[PDB]
């Protein structure tokens, strides 16, 4: 499924030179940094040699030194020259690498995309029938971008990474071969620890995801069943179920958070212990007078940077692997030789042809469905100038003879010859342009009528092509509205009708001046008004050349003189009609609202204290590191070096263990707070949504899938704005402020210099990221601009290949892609320049910092201990701040947008939902006066409905209404339980307005039955118990409801009824019994008034009688309102009054029998 080192197969000599120079620059830039460490080591050795000042006899003599301080000055001047030279070299080389690699990638991608479109627009139609279209286009858009990203940036930087790895290891083995081995021994431990912690975290995350998805099942269930849940008024039970299920997800997320934070703690402890071991074993050697402090530093740093690089070049291999995976398919689409080329110039040129088509034993079956044999041989011959008509159900599926005419497929064992010569030898393009074909649905292109006609053949003299357009149905529909020119017809803009689309397609076909014409479904589902003109145009085109017509309409059949119509694959004679039946027939959150939401003010003091401690440790690390270097640079008594070294190594170890315990505690408290916040947010969001109203649920913006994703994968992001985003800011301040205060105390000069320089590189990186993101957005904009013509061409491939215009779309694609070709190159150059400037600023800042430090030391202001402390507390503090900011769950987004969205959902208005504001009368007469009411759906108010209704209900009534279930035109049943709020018409129940009535009381008296009885995973007995939600639930009434609904005989099988859950579609229930238990659940509440509807029950044809008897018993027991399209049920209905828009108030028989069929 991959292909290695064939990608560059499309690379020219210039591209190969670009790649070679880029690789050389990557090698040089990778080797640069170990040389930086070597020069730093020599610098430290020189300072240690000069600043020893251990001789008290010469401490004052000769004005102290003032002679070899000049040597130090000269050595530091030449080292500053080394630093600035390597900086300039990197400044050139980084650009030479990135710009050249990205230019080569851009050229390769442009060639790949252009020739890939050329190849895909070359394959035969059968390939398109076998494969898909949407996935194919998304492949065109996505795989090319994957290849670009990979074989540009990532292969550009992988060579840098390996060059740094080799350079660092050569430096180490060259200078400190004793220390390098022990550093090599301790290095894999960090990687192994990281890997094992990552594996544990991944396992915990997967377990938590499954445990929560167990709850997500019921989350999705009672939101897809939201209508039934609201109607039955039992949201409390689902709230309880969701809380119980989330009780486990919270507990597993606790372990996940603990694992992640203790993983980071171990990652810090191992690093600190590595520093401890390295400097312990280096100090021992230095005291043994083997290695100098410079030789320890330049070897340790070189080895660690080498290991870091070889570990950091994982993504540049992952991206290359992904690019290879995409490139395999992209390349297999190319190089695929088609049976029909339509591009090769091979083929004889017959001129002055007649067109005596013929067919002899044409066997063909669609490769999409090879098992089904459509065509089983035909024998037929025609003469030029004689039209042939085919009549039947379809032309072999759908105009199979038409499809095979233009080489769109390949016949099996069949032979066809236009003039005695097989169509295999003739040129494909020549055959295509001598055959005219009109589609049943004439697709056009989002372009003017001028070019739409131009795509007929060669756009020639515009006056000549207009004269070609001068056929019938012109001069009226082409000038009045179309402004005589530049119509720009398309789905979007200047949209026309099929009556004119067919005519313009016919005009386009006549422009080509075909020799043989094919007609297929000229007026397939077209309006009869547009008829009798398109037929006239077709006839006047027919009088010229031979044509074959297949159409359902009999008018063209009559018009045609010769008719060989048949069906079933068996040929029938031409000319006569014998034995041919002819029946006529969102704003950003303020971030204090989130903290107020996280009301647990405990669990945060401990976290803040731990974060402050951990942030303050890194400056203490810099202090101890500076002291370690100072022990040898500004050395004193040789016998105290051992004690100082042991103390400082023990200090590293103590710092490591205290940092590890700091993350243990901080992670415990912050993860606990985050998980409890997530559980609270999920519970409250579910409560708010179940309180929410039917109108809000019906809003198509709140699609159930997106809503469930918001409940699941968005309510857990807020963990990243009150948690990590509170810990990281305090850690960063306790790091940087503590570093800068110590720097100000000791080396305020160098402190100000470095604190003025560091913001420059910081803002340079920030602006680099901004401009890169902006350029990527713009490039995606033009890429989608090209993708519109790409998809417009690919979607209508059948038509564009039926027409001979094939290279036109390739040329248009090239023209559309030309601009992104230059945009990519300009973006590549900009990225190269900014990368080179950021690296050059880093190295030049390093050089200037040590040059100023050397000046100050020569001036005898601060020692090298202080210089190194200030430097390593200002720069390495900022780098650690950047790393800690990077290691955060993204406060910018994923957290900021999700948090505000769910805050809006939580603070949503309550639209006539459950509340204490309600009247609950103790009597219920069961009378509703549904008259003088008008209502429109809030989701689609543009279509006014439900106008002029007068209804009256009494006790024992069996009111039967007729309303369209399509679009829910009969929404009276919906309005009864206040699914929607009436705007003008008032409804009075028992002489009381429902507005003052309690919503729960109203919904506790309405036995509604839906069309499709959606079912939960709950057992059958408790499903029946669902009727009496928020009421007394017990047993031996479910049995009574079952007896009433006549389900006892069916539930005799597995009579337990308690474990018979319909889970996994287990214990399956068919439609009839599911409806029967739906009415059972309606009845178990024992409501005074019932609503019913039966739509698909009539499909059962067996349970109809049982469900009708159950409904009969229910309605004789109590008043029932029925609305259904089934006239059979109402025929049965007895005490009824048909009403339609208030027009009828009695039996259909009583007035005109409009009600009866
Ligand atoms: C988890 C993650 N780590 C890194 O992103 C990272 C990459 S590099 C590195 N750290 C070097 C060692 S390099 S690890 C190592 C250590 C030893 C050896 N070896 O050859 O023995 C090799 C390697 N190696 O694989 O490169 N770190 C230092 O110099 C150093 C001194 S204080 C300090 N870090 C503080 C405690 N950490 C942070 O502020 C911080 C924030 S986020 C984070 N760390
Ligand atoms: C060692 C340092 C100090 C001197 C660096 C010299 C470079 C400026 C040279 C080295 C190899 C050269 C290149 C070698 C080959 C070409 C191919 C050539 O590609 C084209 O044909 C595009 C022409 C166009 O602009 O239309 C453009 C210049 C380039 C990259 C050369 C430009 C300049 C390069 C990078
Ligand atoms: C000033 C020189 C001696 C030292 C520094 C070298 C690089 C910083 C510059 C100088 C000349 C530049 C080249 C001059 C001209 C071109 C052609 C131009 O590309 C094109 O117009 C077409 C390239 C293609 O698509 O093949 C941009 C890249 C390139 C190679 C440039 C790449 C970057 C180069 C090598
Ligand atoms: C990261 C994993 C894979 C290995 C980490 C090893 C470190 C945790 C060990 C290795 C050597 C140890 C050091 C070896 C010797 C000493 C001296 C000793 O300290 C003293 O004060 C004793 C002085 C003396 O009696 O000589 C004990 C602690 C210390 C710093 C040890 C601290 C812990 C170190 C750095
Ligand atoms: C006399 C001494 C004590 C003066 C101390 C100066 C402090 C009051 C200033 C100097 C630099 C500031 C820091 C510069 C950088 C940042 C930005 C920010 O760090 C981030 O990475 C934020 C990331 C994000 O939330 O997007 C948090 C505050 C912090 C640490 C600042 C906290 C306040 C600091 C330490
Ligand atoms: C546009 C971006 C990449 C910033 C570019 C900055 C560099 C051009 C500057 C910043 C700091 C400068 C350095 C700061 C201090 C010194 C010491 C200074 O003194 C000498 O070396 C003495 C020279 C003499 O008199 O012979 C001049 C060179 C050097 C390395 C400077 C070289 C030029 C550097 C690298
Ligand atoms: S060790 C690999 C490489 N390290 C250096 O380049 C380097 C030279 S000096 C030095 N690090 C001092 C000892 N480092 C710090 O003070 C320090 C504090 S925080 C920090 N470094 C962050 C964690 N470092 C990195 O992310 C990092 C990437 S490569 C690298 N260090």
């Amino acid at each position: 499924a991959v292909s290695v080192l064939t990608m560059f197969r499309y690379a020219g000599w210039l591209d190969r030179l670009y790649m070679l120079v880029g690789t050389l620059a990557a090698i040089i830039h990778g080797v640069a940094l170990p040389l930086m460490m070597l020069i730093f080591g020599d610098m430290t050795d020189s300072f240690a040699s000069v600043g020893q000042v251990s001789k008290q006899s010469t401490q004052m003599s000769e004005a102290d030194k003032r002679a070899m301080f000049a040597k130090l000055e000269e050595e530091m001047t030449t080292y500053a020259y080394y630093y600035t030279g390597i900086g300039a070299g990197v400044l050139i080389v980084a650009y030479i690498q990135v710009s050249f690699w990205a230019l080569a990638a851009g050229r390769q991608i442009h060639k790949i995309r252009q020739k890939f479109f050329h190849a895909i627009m070359n394959q035969e139609i059968g390939w398109f029938d076998v494969h898909d279209v949407g996935e194919l286009n998304t492949r065109l858009t996505d795989d090319v971008s994957k290849i670009n990203e990979g074989i540009g940036d990532k292969i550009g930087m992988f060579f840098q990474a390996m060059a740094t790895f080799f350079g660092g290891f050569i430096i180490g083995f060259t200078r400190g071969w004793k220390l390098t081995l022990v550093i090599l021994a301790i290095s894999p431990v960090l990687g192994l620890s990281a890997g094992i912690w990552a594996k544990i975290l991944s396992s915990f995350t997967d377990k938590e995801l499954h445990a929560y998805a167990k709850a997500g099942a019921v989350a999705e269930e009672v939101l897809a069943a939201i209508r039934t849940v609201i109607a039955f008024g039992g949201q409390k039970k689902e709230l309880e179920r969701y809380n119980n299920n989330l009780e486990e997800a919270k507990r597993l997320g606790i372990k996940k958070a603990i694992t992640a934070n203790i993983s980071m703690g171990a990652a810090f402890l191992l690093i600190y212990a590595s520093y401890a071991l390295a400097f312990w074993y280096g100090t021992s050697l230095v005291i043994s007078k083997e290695y100098s402090i410079g030789q320890v530093l330049t070897v340790f740093f070189s080895v660690c940077i080498g290991a870091f690089s070889v570990g950091q070049a994982s993504p540049n291999i992952e991206a290359f692997a992904n690019a290879r995976g995409a490139a395999y398919e992209v390349f297999k689409i190319i190089d695929n030789k088609p049976s029909i080329d339509s591009f090769s110039k091979s083929g004889h040129k017959p001129d002055n042809i007649q067109g005596n088509l013929e067919f002899k034993n044409i066997h063909f079956s669609y490769p999409s469905r090879k098992e089904v044999q459509i065509l089983k041989g035909l024998n037929l011959k025609v003469k030029s100038g004689q039209t042939v008509a085919l009549v039947g159900n379809s032309g072999g599926g759908k105009s199979t003879t038409v499809q095979l005419m233009q080489r769109l497929y390949d016949p099996l064992d069949g032979m066809v010859s236009i003039d005695g010569q097989d169509i295999r030898t003739i040129n494909v393009r020549y055959l295509r342009e001598i055959i005219g074909v009109v589609s049943q649905e004439p697709v056009l292109f989002a372009t003017t009528i001028a070019e739409n006609i131009r795509y007929g053949r060669e756009d020639v003299t515009m006056d000549e092509i207009e004269k070609a357009v001068k056929e019938a149905n012109a001069y009226d529909f082409i000038m009045k509205l179309p402004h005589q020119f530049d119509t720009l017809v398309g789905e979007r803009g200047a949209q026309l009708s099929g009556g004119q689309k067919q005519r313009i397609a016919i005009a386009r076909a006549l422009v080509r001046n075909p020799k043989i014409l094919l007609l297929d479904e000229a007026t397939s589902a077209l309006d009869t008004e547009s008829e009798a003109v398109v037929q006239a145009a077709l006839d006047k085109a027919r009088e010229g050349r031979t044509t074959i017509v297949i159409a359902h309409r009999l008018s063209t059949v009559r018009n045609a003189d010769v008719i060989a119509g048949f069906d079933g694959g068996v040929i029938v004679e031409q000319g006569n009609h014998d034995e041919l039946m002819r029946e006529k027939g969102p704003p950003a959150s303020f971030w204090r609202i989130l903290k107020l939401n996280s009301t647990e003010w405990p669990y945060f003091v401990v976290g803040i204290f731990a974060a402050i401690i951990n942030g303050g440790l890194q400056p203490a690390f810099s202090v101890i590191f500076s002291k370690v270097v100072g022990v040898f640079t500004n050395g004193g008594p040789p016998e105290t070096q051992r004690q100082n070294s042991n103390l400082f190594s023990l200090l590293f170890l103590i710092l490591g263990i205290i940092s590890f315990i700091t993350f243990f505690l901080q992670g415990f408290t912050f993860g606990k707070a985050g998980e409890i916040l997530t559980k609270r947010l999920r519970y409250m969001v579910f409560k708010s949504m179940l309180r929410q109203d039917v109108s809000w649920f019906d809003d198509p913006k709140n699609t159930t899938g997106a809503l469930t994703t918001r409940l699941a994968n968005d309510a857990a992001q807020v963990k990243g704005a009150t948690g990590s985003r509170l810990a990281v800011i305090f850690q960063n301040i306790a790091n940087l402020g503590t570093g800068i205060i110590i720097s100000l105390i000791y080396g305020w000069q160098l402190t100000l210099l470095l604190l003025a320089i560091v913001p420059i590189i910081a803002i340079a990186g920030v602006v680099e990221m901004k401009m890169l993101s902006g350029q990527a957005l713009k490039d995606k904009k033009e890429l989608e601009g090209s993708g519109k013509i790409a998809t417009e061409a690919i979607e209508n491939f059948r038509t564009v290949v039926s027409l001979t215009r094939e290279q036109k779309f390739e040329t248009m694609y090239a023209q559309s892609l030309q601009i992104p070709y230059r945009n990519a190159m300009k973006k590549a150059h900009v990225f190269g320049i900014t990368f080179s400037f950021t690296q050059a600023m880093m190295y030049f800042s390093y050089a200037a910092a040590f040059r100023f430090g050397a000046y100050l030391v020569t001036q005898q202001l601060m020692t090298f201990e202080n210089v190194l402390l200030v430097f390593s507390a200002i720069v390495f503090g900022a780098m650690a701040v950047g790393q800690v900011s990077s290691f955060a769950p993204d406060y910018a987004k994923a957290t900021v947008s999700a948090s505000h969205i769910i805050r809006i959902i939580e603070k949503t208005p309550e639209i006539d939902s459950y509340s204490t504001q309600g009247l609950k009368p103790n009597m219920l007469e069961g009378n509703v006066q549904f008259s003088g009411v008008v209502f429109n759906y809030p989701t689609r108010p543009s279509i006014p409905v439900l106008q002029g209704l007068s209804l009256e209900v009494k006790k024992g009534q069996t009111l039967a209404l007729v309303g369209s279930s399509g679009g829910g035109k009969s929404t009276v049943v919906q309005l009864l339980e206040r699914f929607y709020d009436p705007m003008a018409g008032s409804v009075f129940l028992d002489g009381k307005e429902i507005k003052q009535l309690n919503v729960q009381w109203l919904r506790a008296q309405l036995g509604i039955v839906s069309q499709e009885p959606i079912l939960f995973d709950r057992s059958i007995a408790e499903n029946i118990a669902y009727g009496d939600n928020s009421r007394v639930v017990s047993y031996e009434e479910i049995v009574r409801a079952a007896k009433e609904a006549n389900i006892h005989q069916f539930i005799d099988s597995l009579p337990d009824k308690y474990n018979t859950r319909v889970g996994d579609k287990g214990t399956q229930l068919s439609g009839g019994q599911k409806q029967r238990i739906a009415i059972a659940r309606a009845l178990v509440r024992q409501p005074h008034i019932l609503l019913l509807d039966e739509a698909t029950s009539a499909l059962d044809t067996e349970s109809e009688k049982v469900v009708q008897e159950a409904l009969d018993k229910a309605r004789e027991g109590r008043t029932v309102i029925v609305i259904a399209h089934r006239l059979s049920t109402i025929q049965n209905a007895d005490l009824i009054v048909v009403i339609q828009n208030g027009k009828v108030k009695e039996h259909g028989t009583h007035q005109q029998l409009l009600a009866q069929k």
